[PDB]
């Protein structure tokens, strides 16, 4: 009772795993210390100042993929879980009575999941593009109150920790997608890997025997 | 056996399951430092007493939506989960004996749906659509036995945290909200996606059978 | 197999589960910093001075309601909790033989019930009333062998936090047992919604055929 | 197939579950600060040196009730668990071989546990009836090698924290205990709740027919 | 379908569940505080080096009972459970079977287990019977590189924190098995309580009837 | 029934155990202190600025497979899997229909899997070989506002901590890894331990009757 | 259905029980302060000064049993596992078609499992052999750029901590592995306990009929 094509399904199991997998990798204890954002604060400042300024300047942000890359992750992942679960509903009853229009409907899924692989591919050459020593910048707390006084320099680096193993991961997942490709892209050709409804049927009974 | 139509349950399992990843998403560790609120004290306070002063101006709070809104997305998520709840309860009993008036529930079941998804976006709008820069205030400690001392100053510049990662949630879940509403408005149109309970009983068997 | 009517369990079900759930809510790592009390400590004082000022003036408390309020929430679960447990005992042997007196069993449960959510409704009330500025004080710690030298001072400020999240809390608390109160005072007339134990056994019958 | 009566199995549930509900409730995050005790140190000590002061002193104790509370709690609940502990290896077989001598057995069973919850009440009303402001005291550290120097100072005042929490969940669980009383003085009295065995077989059939 | 004696099983699960029992009671949340030892370093050291102090007098250890006693409670427990794991190897077979020789195992492991209470009361007395402020000391870091420098001193008092509940749940348990041994010894005369296997057979076919 | 080879399913399973279990000891709360790295600050930088550098230095970084270690361990797990995870998928249909072309898949695998341990020794073997001083490093954080100003000075230096339980690991590893070939170089003669699909049947015959 | 002999069975129970009982024992929370190393840093240092030199002289190090004493235990833990592993295969299939050269493969692996435990009782009683005061050394972080300044100084005294443990469990579990020898090598002697594959058949039918 098998509702599905092995290859598909392997294929869906890997573009939906490999993203989660990285965002659980990246932020790992074994690979990564404890603090996303370090500013240097000058050395007449407690604790608390000090942590006031990394709070506000990490939250005083180009640098928004530097930021919310695990979300974007996520997000890649959702929208690519979407196409099987849009065909797990016009598909299962069909299937489940008899085992056109049922091309039309696998054909589409397919597609949106190549264009979601493709864009992924994009986002993540774009990512991995930019220069690795833009992930520091120069922050000013100077605002409100604070644009007067004289106690509190101008200035404050700021620097991202956690962005080298985002590169490298960026890395190894636009590497998988690139090759990935090809196989959704040889499941599109619906007729040859042996457009009616018959030979659907017929590739859909092949392993359902 | 199934008591419910594919459409409506997929939208009500949206519609609730959004806001609460939602909420999970904003304070995971991932994407967010430990203090939600931070205000500059001087640098002749120990740690106890910047400590008091973060946590003084964070309960002397425009500025109630910046502190509970996590608590009015979960209010979104119970009163959206309400009318499927009411649903089940005039609908069980009458559906397990069989398989009017039972248009009335079901379309007041939608009806409600419709109100509460509409001023969810509402509110989500109103949300985003107020300055980035209004998440930051001057607060105040004088007052009672510290109302005469010159020891501390007057005014604290107190910001908060969370609130862009709040922003951009709200506008991710106005979108879906926003195109969320076309569903539910044609699956209230009872008679023409096959107002007499006949047509329900067609719709309601055409699935279970 | 039904022991109970459908109205009556929802009501019980929501009565003892909402003061949980506020309880859970009002101490969530989302909504809450991390200390509960908090005391204005001169510079002088170091780490552990003040967390016994702190320790001191936390336990040395009009302001009981703003301290126990978990404790008395949970009290009002487990005494609504009570008339369903002793309505369970009189009646699992009687219905579950058969299917005067026991009108006087249902009608006391209903009315304890009643009396419970009026009680908590007059309680909820009254700590909404109450000026929300008072929720800070003055403590001394100046008692025993500190009652004379000169190196502490005599007044502390002390503010407590979570105090604001209460009110919010049992505003909601009491919005839902305002008209939560129709509702079993509806059942309470057990006539009409079909004193003899014949109308019990109909309305007992109706739902479990 | 009950091997027990209905109000005994019920008395013994409350009995034993107040005093571990209690000792989980004096204890919980919502409640209660860090730390035991705390004593105030002057202003040379470091962190270390003040640790030392507190673990010293809460070794060096009347107040030997503040401090072994919640095990004399758990100790009334053992104490209090064993009595029906007791009576089922006595009765089990006798109850299901069949279903004089039993009746000395049921009744220094149930004589047990009014014994015991008497004491209980006793004790709980000595704890309540002692001076609140009974819970602090002056401690000295000077002894062994720190018995001449004058680094240190004599006097500490030290002060217990959670004894008012104490205070409120004794006179609750005393408040239980007095009125669970009449209830297991009522079981005692066995022919009239229709001493041969006889009755005792009576009150054991009526219940599991 | 019972292999054992009820009296014989109800002893062996007491012996061997009472020192766990207060090895988990003497390191609980509520009685104890964070630090099991402490020494009073001066007031020019840093955090680091009292840590230093403290850890390196921890090691440096009459008083070898005070440091091991919750692995010698372990230790009591290990060897108390294994006289009734050499019964079930030489019993099963030969019970399972048939339901001299076999009155010479039970025997010797239930003099076995009366040989090792007796120890763990003369161990639990002689714990007791030392006196209480002899849990003090005086510890001296300078060795090595550190024995001419005079930057530290000499001696450092040290106390252990945590031996008051020892000698408090070691009076507990010697109380136990003091009164556990005349039920053990009674149940080592084997004819009486109904030196041949016939007996044996008697009271093991008694209750698994 | 079984699907394989009792000597293959061994190897697989030692050679994706075992570096998975060297990931878990080296990171180990026994083995272990806190921070992976650190770095010398000067005596006139507070906590925060010391964290700064030891932030910046350790995502600044021959060294590169000092700080993926484990992640290159898990990547030689995943590549590892593979192989058993492709000869699944190609065999379980033809041997579950049953119990030349299967010959040259079985080969494949076993080949890939030669290859992949070749280069796991390779790769730790060069680990091993690398000089274990050259684990600590000259840092700078002079660099974008920081570039001009003399507070700080310019050499830093820095030091990894849980490099040597890596070159440890890796020696574990490796020695497991050599003696591992033999026996998957033994199972790649594949007519021998009884290239047509005849001789591959009776292997998988032998063990499945 | 035992595929084992009983007193075999429970030696590869206990020697291999062992060793990861004393490694649970010896890193509990209740016998060991949380620092493993502690180094005396002067007075001049900060916080993370002190860290850097003990997490330097942590990895700079004989001593290298003193710091790698759990993954020796757990080497001989799984070294001692391995024997009845092997025997496993070679047994199942003979043993379960029927119930020479299986006397080989039996005394084989019990020949192993002695000479594991001869080997890990030489390295115990070389471990427990050396001086308790041979667990401190001067550790020295003078290299690098840290090479000509005169700041730190050269000498630092260092200490482990959970040596003496280490020391308490050899000698436990050397007293067990003594002992433990007679038993298998009593059950090396084949013929005696009822060299041909008979008289294992009588020993392996004798406890499975």
């Amino acid at each position: 009772l098998r509702l599905e094509l092995a290859v598909d399904k392997m294929v869906t199991c890997i573009a939906v795993g490999l993203p989660l997998l990285l965002i659980s990798l990246a932020f790992a204890q074994e690979i990564s210390i404890g603090t996303q954002i370090s500013c240097f604060s000058p050395s007449s400042f407690s604790w608390r100042q000090a942590a006031f300024v990394d709070s506000y300047c990490w939250a005083a942000v180009p640098l928004w993929l530097h930021k919310f890359f695990p979300y974007i992750l996520l997000l890649f992942a959702i929208l690519l879980y979407l196409p099987p679960l849009f065909w797990r509903f016009a598909a299962a009853p069909h299937i489940c009575s008899d085992l056109n229009n049922l091309i039309i409907k696998y054909i589409s899924c397919r597609l949106l999941t190549l264009i979601i692989i493709l864009l992924a591919c994009i986002y993540l050459g774009y990512y991995f593009s930019l220069s690795s020593l833009s992930d520091e910048f120069v922050c000013s707390i100077k605002s409100g109150i604070l644009r007067n006084d004289s106690t509190v320099p101008d200035q404050f680096q700021c620097k991202l920790i956690a962005v080298g193993i985002f590169q490298l991961l960026s890395v190894i997942n636009l590497v998988v997608y690139v090759l990935l490709a090809p196989v959704v892209v040889y499941t599109l050709f619906v007729p040859f890997r042996q457009y009616n409804d018959l030979s659907l049927y017929n590739l859909f009974l092949e392993e359902n025997i």
